[PDB]
């Protein structure tokens, strides 16, 4: 599945791919994209089965319905959405295009890179555990991007040498989810990525 979108501020791609022979995907995301601000959220569901998917879906849905709120605060209703649930895997995005900036937490390996022309990373390391409904130890980043920046959220199915260098070879969305093809026709899990170039 690919799913492109664009406006003045940001082109994005989603891809979505389940493990091969399997019906029930584990992942899930969420974007909603406005001429002010971007809201994003990819979830990687524990266990196996509809129970992986109803853990990324109700933070599928949570994301969606409180994407007006900080991304401090949607991160503590998904974990308290996962009591008596599996559990799940994911990363919160919120961008404010007229401030070009960005604000990004995470628990778990869901991860994100954001390349700068100018040749600065953001590439945080995974915070270890998932959202369990017990409790967590919260980073959250804030920062400034420079126009021209390109970023990926991807689940742990996505299996790629090096990230960055896709990022700043690619000079579309479009050509960086081609550049990872051979990396998607290997993977051994479901795999969900969202990829960003910024204005
Ligand atoms: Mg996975």
């Amino acid at each position: 599945m690919i799913q492109v979108e664009e406006n003045e501020h940001i082109q994005t791609l989603v891809y979505q791919l389940n493990k091969e022979g399997k019906s029930i995907c584990g992942d899930s995301f969420f974007m909603k994209a406005d001429d002010k601000e971007l809201i994003c959220a990819v979830a990687d569901g524990l266990g196996s089965g509809s129970l992986a998917n109803e853990s990324s879906a109700a933070i599928k849905d949570l994301v969606e319905n409180y994407a007006s709120e900080d991304v401090e605060s949607i991160i503590e209703r998904c974990n308290q959405a996962m009591k008596n649930k599996r559990g799940a895997t994911a990363s919160i995005l919120k961008i404010n295009f007229e401030q070009r900036q960005f604000t990004y937490c995470s628990v778990g390996n869901v991860r994100f890179i954001l390349h700068s022309p100018s040749g600065e990373s953001f590439y945080p390391l995974p915070i270890s555990g998932y959202l369990s409904g017990k409790p967590q130890k919260y980073k959250t980043h804030t920062a400034t991007y420079e126009k021209g920046s390109k970023f990926i959220i991807h689940t742990d199915g996505l299996n790629v040498p090096d990230i960055r260098s896709h990022l700043k070879k690619g000079q579309s969305v479009e050509e960086i989810s081609n550049s990872l093809k051979m990396y998607t026709t290997s993977r051994k899990d479901d795999l969900t990525y969202i990829l960003g170039q910024l204005s």
